């Protein structure tokens, strides 16, 4: 009753590309770039489709950085989201339809309008630590309870 998903993270020295998602699911709110793996694809081919579909940007090299699960309760399905974050990447950041990208800098990641977890694990992700997690969420802005843990093989 798990559901593979991707999350890309651009992160540079100084900066980070997140994405205002502008209706569905995250709308209103900086995210990551990613979606559900498809049928015969791998984890790493769907995020890289995912960073492309999403953002415009082609990336090359992509690092595992860490697993989390999350559950809504009263949701059948968990998503068990794979995330991964890039340094090297061609292309410039495209604005769609569906999303709105934009560089911030380190100290400036606006964790006020991300998904309320991102406070927790970003640190993380920031210091190049790998890191498994889950997160239990009532409605889209609560945390019920969550665990997580660094790990060396994600
Ligand atoms: C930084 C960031 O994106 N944080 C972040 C946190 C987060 C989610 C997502 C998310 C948003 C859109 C699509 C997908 C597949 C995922 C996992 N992203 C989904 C649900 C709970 N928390």
């Amino acid at each position: 009753a798990s559901r593979l998903y991707t999350l890309v993270l651009v992160l540079q020295p100084q900066r980070v590309l997140l994405g205002m998602k502008k209706r569905g699911f995250g709308a209103g709110r900086w995210n990551g770039f990613g979606g559900k793996v498809q049928e015969g694809e791998t984890i790493e081919d769907g995020a890289r489709r995912e960073l492309q579909e999403e953002s415009g940007l082609t990336v090359d090299a992509l690092h595992k950085v860490g697993q989390i699960v999350f559950e809504f309760v009263g949701e059948p399905e968990l998503m068990d989201v794979h995330v991964f974050c890039t340094d090297s990447i061609q292309g410039t950041p495209v604005e769609s339809d569906e999303m709105r990208p934009c560089w911030f800098q380190l100290d400036q990641i606006p964790f006020k309008d991300m998904w309320p977890d991102d406070s927790y694990w970003f640190p993380l992700l920031l210091q190049k630590k790998k890191f498994h997690g889950y997160f239990k969420f009532q409605g889209q802005d609560t945390i019920l309870d969550y665990t997580l843990r660094e790990v060396d093989t994600v």
